[PDB]
């Protein structure tokens, strides 16, 4: 497998670079940054090589700038983490506009070079996935974002720590926006494979507070250590593992909707099977009326931003 | 296994925390920092939990300050990365004196709490291992530093990339000081288990350039990306994997010499077996005339610092 | 960890020996057989060692007869696969009686040597677990059998292959007897973490035929290949993995009931958490009315055999 | 990766099928046998599926007879373990003739269907590799046998157990015939990367006895348990892991010589790099006078048999 990472000079991109280089199937990794940051990438490469010597793994790493995009051609996957730091004097809309310009430029250049799969991490992840889709002119299954996957994993942590179980014993799914209008699917939450509603202690779960913790966790980590790096990198690792061996894992990822669930012209976190050819939306799942109404509200929340940045 | 990490607020300590929390046998992790950095640790913990949800692993993580050292009792291992940033005007001896005070204080406090193993990463690593040994009053096999292990892994990288082979195909051992007096053991360098001196292409290896590259790599990464992160953490992971399952791996780690090789009252990188009870020096290995001379010189170099910081 | 395997001369026992010797935490493995088969075990040991050389793993393997039980003392776990072939003229009760003698003899000898955990594979597995419990006099959480775990995994396979999903995507739980009275828990079946009943395609699943397949799979593999070996060995590996790192995985294993679900004096497959100290029955799960009724019937069926062998 | 196994109904082929199906990169496995043994393969398939459910792995397994060779087309690799048991009345030449007919027939049928790599396990492994190469008309880098690799691994075990070290700490290389004329490369024997001749304890190594044990291990395992299973399967696994991720591991495998080391028209165990495109002989290695004389003798020994079976 061949993976390029645009934004490897940041903390998230660097953690992703390290984790993916360590995967046995990742034979070639391409780190891409602005010209001024090339040296950072050169440091990262060396660091990662040292790390591989310790983990008994191997990889060949190339470095290029974000204009020529050399070595990008032929990539099975391009992960984009490039994004501006949102200053306190900015709105969600300001961040959306600026990062939309960045993501659209990169998507157009990538589409000019080759056909590949785009994995968007830049926030607002749903809106940036939408921008990447429209500007790349790729097939919609080839463009997806981390979206609510991270949220699901954080929710998992909460559940696992409240019930005092191994974190991997918990599975959960969150659909909709990677934001305050996210819709956790309690019906799709389980421990040891058993639905969480089948537990008598389920009544003791402070679900409302837990969901608020999930919605706030990104801001919390920003305030405490300056932002997440390992969490999102490992979520990306999980998705990439599904892609590399064509596992078709049922996850929640942001992708473009062309009629599914009665919605169109919007990117949102939905149930998807992730495999070598990208993302297939799973419509075979049945939602409760409450969950579907919250999902509708979330999609309509995303669409305002998408409309605002579509043609930038 | 229970591991405490004093200095997890730094980049090396953070990466070590992430990697070790991911190990299935590390069930308890204690992150320790100065009081003002507690919030950083609180971010790290959350981040790591998120990452574990992505890697299908699990851990219980606690946070404490570097004065109370709460939760440290019971640790099978204590890794110390705490250290002062070396300013441009500081010599190695100035750094040694400052960090020797820090390391000795931590060692005294830990020895007051319990008996455990100490894994010193703070530089100059040989001298800090010495200080930890003498201040802790622990058994010598219980006190060791990364030493020349990281140098050996970096040498592995250089060789593998020169000959174009998988990094894990190369094995090499470097003994002596983690510094300019390090002694590469070409007699114990191999590719595919084959001594490197049995390859006709060995004559083509620019050995002097490669060794200089290894000696200067820390500074190079400092200048390129701000300092090493993943390399050191993965080297620590390799050592800890040998410890957890009592593999008695033959590595080069810094530890106190009490007669081996005709030296005493010094810490230096030597071939050791790494197991659940610590490091055991391997004196059964035979060095070339030249390699033993170089190792003697390096030992003297290290002792000149150890004598200056012993009683601080 | 230290594991003894009584019955390693058979195919299931040999596969279990190979898989467990490869686990990094399994540092000592004791192979035990009747005297006449000691040579077989010797061969097995050599074979396994060669295999470890290929897998880059390690283990120390000892051999001993089933009378001295040398090297067994100190074992964290003892797995028993010794059993007689069921001939066409044998009733299920005839098999239970003949194998109860074997299991009870071994259990009494083991309890005379030391206290340990007993993992019973010999069929009829529920009845043999009961016999092991009464003859060892061990605490009930220390004695368990594979029970409906294998059936569970087989059910998983069926579902996955019908829906064309990765096998690890499916989770299911089967309780009751390891036999025709087993009770599949559709309320605890899921694909990608989503309850299977929330898929619109669930109506297409031929559940009755699949359950008959699971019930008959043992005999089918007997008729095709001469008996299962890899399936049960891997199921045992899954259980041991939960034990070794105290994961408390929620599985279905057979263990003695002392009041749970309104039953006592019987061993049956039930939800359990699997840890370093054995199995803890989980009563916090709520089955459907029909499922609990069928579970009651199955426990009665099992108890009828347990009463016949309690005094044998 | 797609792998076919001709001979999966035997014990070595069944163990290989289990191990390879468990590998994440092996998405499709084809089991091939004589028509009469097809049911056995069906059994094997079900068994392996059950095992995958326990290991959290996945695979698509197909079954076919050895005449139509259905599903074989498109295989990246075809492993041949088909061979008749050596009865006490047959000499090595008799066995070679019979198995040469089997191997040549299979090689021609495979080449008739598609181009692929052939991995020969059938004994005499060097002679059967020679026969497969000549009858398939494939490029020589695409045809290789396990050869002395297994021997090397067995030697590893011996060395490790003598020095009381973890098995993975030892590396060794044996070249020449998979038989009594094998040539151990003591220079290429190491512990922790340290050449074995640089240990003072090397004087105590009963080297000749260990070599005789290695030469006789196959017969010993046959006499004790009826033949090797897991050892050869794991050796195959190691090679296949090199192939699948193009690691180009430096191993000793049997392959056709066309001038390397001064020999031609023979298959023998030689140092090779094993990758996605097959084996590349490493002529860069230099042997001592004694090593080369032993290797030349072994080559002549093999050539006799090869000439006897070339036209069968
Ligand atoms: N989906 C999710 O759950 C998550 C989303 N994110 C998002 O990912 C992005 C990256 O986060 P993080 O790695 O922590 O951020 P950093 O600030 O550490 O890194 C930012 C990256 O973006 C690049 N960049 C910044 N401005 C520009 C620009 N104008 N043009 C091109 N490249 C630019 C930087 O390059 P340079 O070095 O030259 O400045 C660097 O590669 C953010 O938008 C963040 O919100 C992060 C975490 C989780
Ligand atoms: N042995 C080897 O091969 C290697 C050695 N190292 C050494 O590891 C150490 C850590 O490096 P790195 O993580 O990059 O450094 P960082 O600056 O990123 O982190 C330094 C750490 O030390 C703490 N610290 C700083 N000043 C003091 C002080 N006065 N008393 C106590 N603790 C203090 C910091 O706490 P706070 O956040 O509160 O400031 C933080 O936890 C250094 O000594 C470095 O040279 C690194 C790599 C390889
Ligand atoms: N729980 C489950 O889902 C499964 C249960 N099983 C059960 O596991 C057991 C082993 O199966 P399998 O490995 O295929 O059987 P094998 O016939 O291959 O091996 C039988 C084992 O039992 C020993 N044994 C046989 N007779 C006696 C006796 N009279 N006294 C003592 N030991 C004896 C054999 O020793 P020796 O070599 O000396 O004959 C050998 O170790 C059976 O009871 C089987 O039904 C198996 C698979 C699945
Ligand atoms: N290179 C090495 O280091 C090693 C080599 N080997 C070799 O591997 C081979 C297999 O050994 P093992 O698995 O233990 O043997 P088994 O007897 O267990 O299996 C034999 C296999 O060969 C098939 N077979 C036998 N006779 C014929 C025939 N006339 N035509 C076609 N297929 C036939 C069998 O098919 P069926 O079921 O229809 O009879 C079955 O698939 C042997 O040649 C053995 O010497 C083994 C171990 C190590
Ligand atoms: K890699
Ligand atoms: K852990
Ligand atoms: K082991
Ligand atoms: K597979």
């Amino acid at each position: 497998m061949k993976v390029s990472i645009i934004g490897a000079s940041g903390k998230v991109g660097s953690a992703i670079s390290f984790l993916l280089a360590n995967e046995p199937y990742v034979k070639e990794l391409v780190l891409i940054s602005r010209e001024k940051s090339i040296d950072k990438l050169r440091g990262l490469r060396e660091d990662i090589y040292d790390a591989l010597a310790g983990t008994k793994r191997d990889c060949e790493i190339n470095v290029s700038d974000d204009k020529t995009l050399k070595f990008l051609d032929g990539s099975d996957l391009v992960i984009i983490t490039s994004g501006v730091p949102r200053t306190p004097e900015m709105s969600r809309l300001d961040l959306a506009k600026v990062n939309a310009k960045i993501i659209g430029n990169y998507a157009k250049k990538i589409a000019e070079i080759c056909e590949t799969k785009l994995f968007i991490i830049t926030n607002p992840v749903d809106v940036m996935t939408y921008k990447a889709y429209i500007d790349s002119k790729f097939e919609r299954n080839k463009v997806f974002g981390l979206g609510t996957h991270l949220d699901s994993l954080r929710f998992k942590v909460e559940i696992a720590k409240f019930f005092g179980v191994h974190i991997d014993e918990v599975r959960t799914r969150i659909i909709g926006e990677h934001g305050d209008t996210m819709v956790p699917l309690i019906s799709s939450t389980s421990i040891g494979g058993i639905p969480i509603t089948r537990f008598k202690s389920f009544k003791d779960l402070p679900l409302k507070d837990i969901i608020e913790n999930v919605k706030n966790k990104g801001s919390k980590i920003i305030a405490l250590k300056g932002g997440s790096e390992f969490g999102p990198a490992a979520a990306v690792l999980n998705v990439v593992r599904s892609i590399a061996n064509n596992e078709n894992r049922l996850l929640t990822l942001s992708t473009y909707l062309d009629g599914e669930f009665g919605f169109s012209d919007v990117c949102a976190g939905v149930p998807v099977k992730v495999g070598k050819d990208g993302v297939e939306i799973v419509t075979d799942i049945v939602f409760s009326k409450e969950e579907f109404e919250a999902f509708k509200y979330s999609i309509e929340t995303i669409k305002r931003y998408c409309e605002e940045i579509k043609e930038l």
